[PDB]
């Protein structure tokens, strides 16, 4: 038996496995289970807390990953495959994972957590991607990743009944934080430090458990990477939800005659539903034809969101609070191949302006016919309004802004002006063995294979310069995460990373190149978005 690799948590006792990262080995307790699995009568409802076990519980592999719509756009292509589901699917997939450096570590190690995103339907903790075997290994981590509910599993609600509240993927989540809090100590963590990361919808919902209370009472720094609470994609206004689930359970035969009124008996329907019917069925109560917007997301049931997240943002106080948001370089690119006339991997992508105008309807889905008069009269380029290159680096950064950066924008000049401590950054750097074409920039998604650290493994044919960086985005993130700074404390060589502040708007810029430090946050295309849209497509 190795005392490395056996632990015992509250619920009993597990035994993990040894791996080899390129640098050592380090200690991996994979498929911890942390509720009952929600499957059954269990469905659509928030998770239990796992009971107690007796026995050894084998901890060495991934566990499955929750039941999901799987992408299909460019199937063997790396460029999607790479975010699909690598283990078997299951409503049985509320397991979480532990790496630890080996030995098990001797003092307290500050706790980074890791919620994956993928629009509150794709998603697993298990993805190569999201290894966490090189922050443990190379900066001495204690790193956790939960599997959480995606899809109508975890988001269809009829707001306000027993039977399907809403927001049970953010339970799912939470849950998990209660889980670290309650058991990290044992494997060498340290309660008292527990960093939340996350991206894309992770990202919203690490943005979440800021906003709402019994979250945020367990743990202290939060780092949104490429998403947010707010902006116009991550909830739903509980009408909304209602429409949205009612419609799911019509299109799966469950009125089941024509009704939808007893929530009890339309939820009860549900549940007799096999899980690829409502995956197959998921997509289709979108009400707009549009990209970047997924049937299922969280919703604002005054419950777990008090109010909308742009309210809570704007009126909290997080002098308590330290966070690290920011963007890549291309955040629109890689959603313009799903729905955007025009667009492909296959090739340059290169619009007609006609196209352009389409697509901004499909982008800006909820715009009214003025909105969209504005943006495509700010988007343009007057002086060239039929070249194709500009258009669609225009479509591009319109989905971009929209979607991700502004709202980054708002979040973290609110974040700051509250009281809480804000570091920016704009990751610059196409990873050398990107698979996606040179149109796309630096994709959404593509800095998480950096900060987790995969460049280290030789095997993945990085470039040095790409190794290097790699451990420079993990003395960041770590540093932050153990002292809500990013810097070198034993340095003044880097050159500093200066806090975003409304007064001086500075972020810096993640590349292969030294910090260099910007100021202005797509300041003026921002003010566009956040301070006169909404002025706008409402009030008309
Ligand atoms: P995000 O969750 O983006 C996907 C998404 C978000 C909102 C609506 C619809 C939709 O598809 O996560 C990723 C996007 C692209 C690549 C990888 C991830 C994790
Ligand atoms: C909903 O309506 C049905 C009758 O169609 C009834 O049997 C059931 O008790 C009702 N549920 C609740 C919780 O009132
Ligand atoms: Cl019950
Ligand atoms: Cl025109
Ligand atoms: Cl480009």
């Amino acid at each position: 038996e190795d005392p490395q690799l056996l632990v015992r948590v509250r619920g009993g006792q597990l035994r993990g496995i040894r791996l080899k990262a390129p640098g050592g080995p380090v200690s991996a307790f994979l498929g911890i289970p942390f509720a009952e699995p929600p499957v059954g009568s269990r469905r659509f409802m928030p998770p239990e807390p796992k009971r107690p076990w007796s026995g050894v519980l084998d901890a060495t592999t991934f566990q499955n990953v929750c039941y999901q719509y799987v992408d299909t756009l460019y199937p063997g292509f790396e460029g999607t495959e790479m975010w699909n589901p690598n283990r078997e699917l299951s409503e049985d997939c509320l397991y979480l994972n532990v790496w630890t450096p080996y030995p098990r570590p001797a003092s307290p190690t500050p706790v980074l957590i890791w919620i994956y995103g993928g629009g509150f339907y794709s998603g697993a903790a298990s993805l190569d991607v999201y290894d966490g075997r090189f922050l443990a290994q190379v900066e001495g981590a204690v790193l956790v990743s939960m599997n959480y509910r995606v899809g109508t599993f975890g988001f269809l609600a009829l707001p306000g009944s027993r039977e399907a509240p809403g927001n049970v993927g953010l339970l799912d989540q939470r849950l998990a934080l209660q889980w670290v809090q309650e058991n990290i100590a044992a494997f060498g963590g340290d309660p008292m430090s527990v960093t939340l990361f996350g991206e894309s919808a992770g990202a919203a919902s690490v943005g979440m458990h800021i906003l709402s209370l019994p979250s945020r009472s367990l743990f202290h720094r939060a780092v949104l990477q490429s998403g947010t609470p707010n902006g116009p994609w991550a909830t739903v206004s509980a009408g909304e939800a209602r429409r949205r689930a009612t419609l799911l359970a019509r299109l799966v035969g469950c009125p089941p005659g024509g009704a939808g009124g007893n929530d009890t008996e339309l939820i009860a329907c549900l549940r007799t539903r096999p899980a690829q019917d409502l995956v197959d069925h998921e997509w289709h109560v979108l009400p707009q034809e549009s990209i970047f917007r997924f049937s299922f997301v969280p919703v604002v049931d005054g419950d777990f969101l008090s109010d909308t997240p742009e309210a809570l943002i704007n009126t909290g106080d997080f002098q308590d609070l330290q966070v690290l948001v920011g963007v890549v370089k291309d955040e629109g690119s890689y959603f313009l191949v799903y729905g955007v006339p025009g667009f492909s991997k296959d090739n340059e992508s290169l619009i007609s302006r006609a196209q352009f105008l389409a697509g901004v309807r499909i982008g800006v889905p909820q715009a009214s016919d003025l909105a969209a008069e504005a943006v495509v009269l700010h988007y343009t380029d007057w002086l060239h309004p039929e070249d194709p290159t500009h258009l669609r680096d225009a479509m591009s950064a319109v989905v971009g802004d929209h979607n991700v950066v502004c709202p980054v924008a708002q979040l973290a000049g609110r974040l700051a002006a509250q009281g809480a401590r804000v570091y920016a950054y704009i990751f610059e750097h196409r990873a050398s063995t990107l698979t996606w074409p040179l149109w796309m920039g630096v994709p959404h998604g593509y800095e998480i294979e950096f900060i987790f650290g995969l460049p280290l493994d030789p095997s993945l044919n990085y470039t040095t310069e790409e190794r290097i960086f790699a451990q420079r985005l993990m003395k960041y993130w770590t540093n932050f995460a153990r002292t809500g700074d990013p810097n070198d404390p034993r340095d003044s060589k880097s050159p500093q990373w200066p806090p975003y502040t409304t007064a001086a708007q500075q972020y810096v810029s993640l590349n292969l190149k030294p910090l260099e430090v910007r100021r202005g946050l797509r300041a003026q295309t921002c003010a566009f978005w956040n301070r006169f849209l909404p002025k706008l497509l409402s009030a008309t």
